[PDB]
């Protein structure tokens, strides 16, 4: 019997049922995400969460959507900080210490990026950061050492490509892989609060990648997850997002490494993009609901829960609690690539929170990152299309 078998039978048995859409679609996260939802409703008396997936998070933000037409929102759901602005929108966010849920000890990284105007109307859950995957079997083979600053990332890529005869250095050509090398060449979405995607920093970042692919040390994934493409053609690295960790483990045929990014100089290693959700709870959810939100919030934010879901997926704990949990340590100690995980953590960027960021990293910057990288359009065209794009949705 699956965790959510279990779940379906405790919240039939339930009095009031807190429904929370996520976008999980399976693998580690959702598996921890439903083991986490099992031990909160046996501790309860009849009150229960019933975790709803809704597909991936892009899914979850139309579902979302369709959701407020209808005016039927569940009790709570994943949102990213985008998210988060357009629902505020809405007015549909309850402020999360109005229920009483006691945020002290919640990483500032995670804390700020979910306060707005001053209020906190989100609670950091399953929070990710880019890290460096590698093949240590592959680096050691040909003497190479894990890469310290981004120019020896590309000498390191150039040198194993030649060795392997194919492109090493794996990407998806999306917004999330632009970021890591947009934001380490100096990069910054807002000036002087206006969005500008196709800056000199934009331009160098996206022609790096397009390089890379016609040097051949840079091999575009344009089907499935990196993880999901491994076993074809030599692998030496990725930039992808912690939570991508059990998918790497499974998939590997090769000794795994976990690293902190490339940064510009050996001082400091490079940010990476933070990625996963914050937990919301709507205004429309019954008191009674919005009680068991309550309960959940402090479970979640728990030392014990956060350590648990942490080590089970590579997600960064949200708590300096979670740091010190005993179950934490024991997997830190025979494990060294948590600590990197937390590690990089530290050195983390966002996206920016604006309500239409949701389509604009998809449907404009992707695109154009798209054009340039699978269909050889010039890095600066593709971005002034965007640029272009970006600023007659966000007009007036
Ligand atoms: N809607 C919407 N999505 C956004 C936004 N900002 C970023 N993202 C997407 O967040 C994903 C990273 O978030 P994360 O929770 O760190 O990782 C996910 C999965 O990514 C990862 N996974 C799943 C299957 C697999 O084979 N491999 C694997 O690594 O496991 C986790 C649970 O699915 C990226 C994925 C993307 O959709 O391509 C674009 C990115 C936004 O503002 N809105
Ligand atoms: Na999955």
């Amino acid at each position: 019997m699956k965790p959510e078998d279990v779940i379906k039978e405790q919240c039939a048995r339930a009095k009031v049922v807190a429904e929370l859409w996520h976008g999980f679609t399976g693998g580690a996260p959702k598996a921890a995400l439903e083991n986490l939802v099992v031990e909160f409703n046996k501790a309860q008396q009849g009150r229960c969460v019933r975790p709803v997936p809704q597909g991936g998070y892009r899914d979850l933000s139309t579902k979302i959507k369709a959701a407020f037409a209808a005016g039927k929102v569940p009790t709570m759901a994943q949102a990213f900080e985008n998210n988060i602005a357009l629902y505020l929108e809405a007015k549909a966010l309850l402020p999360i210490e109005s229920l009483g849920v006691k945020l002290q000890g919640v990483n500032l990284t995670f804390l700020n990026a979910v306060r707005f105007g001053g209020v906190v109307y989100g609670v950091p859950f399953n929070k990710s950061i880019q890290v460096l995957y590698y093949n240590k079997d592959l680096l050691k083979k040909h003497g190479v050492p894990v890469p310290a600053t981004l120019e020896e990332f590309v000498a390191a890529a150039k040198k194993l490509s030649r060795a392997e005869g194919g492109p090493v250095y794996w990407f998806q050509p999306d917004a999330s892989t632009f970021a890591y090398f947009f934001f380490n060449l100096g990069g910054s979405y807002l000036k002087d609060g206006k969005l500008v995607l196709n800056s000199k920093e934009a331009v160098e970042a996206l022609t790096l990648l397009q390089n890379g692919v016609k040097e051949g040390w840079a091999k575009p994934i344009t089907s499935g997850a990196i993880n999901q493409n491994l076993g074809s053609g030599p692998y030496a690295f990725s930039v992808d997002t912690s939570a991508g960790y059990t998918y790497y483990l499974r998939a590997a045929k090769f000794d795994l490494g976990v690293a902190t990014l490339p940064g510009r100089t050996k001082g400091q290693p490079g940010y990476g993009l933070v990625q996963g959700t914050n937990l919301v709870v709507f205004r429309q959810a019954s008191k009674e609901e919005q009680a068991v939100a309550k309960d959940f919030l402090e479970f979640v934010l728990s030392p014990r829960a956060q350590a648990v879901f942490a080590t089970a997926t590579g997600y960064v704990p949200v708590t300096e609690g979670a740091l010190k949990d005993p179950v934490y340590q024991a997997y830190a100690a025979e494990n060294p690539d948590y600590a990197t995980i937390v590690r990089q953590s530290r050195y983390a960027k966002f996206e920016p929170a604006l309500a239409e960021w949701e389509q604009i990293r998809f449907d404009i910057l992707g695109q154009a990152i798209k054009e340039a990288i699978l269909n050889k359009a010039d890095p600066k065209a593709a971005l002034d299309r965007a640029q272009k794009l970006a600023e007659d949705l966000l007009s007036s």
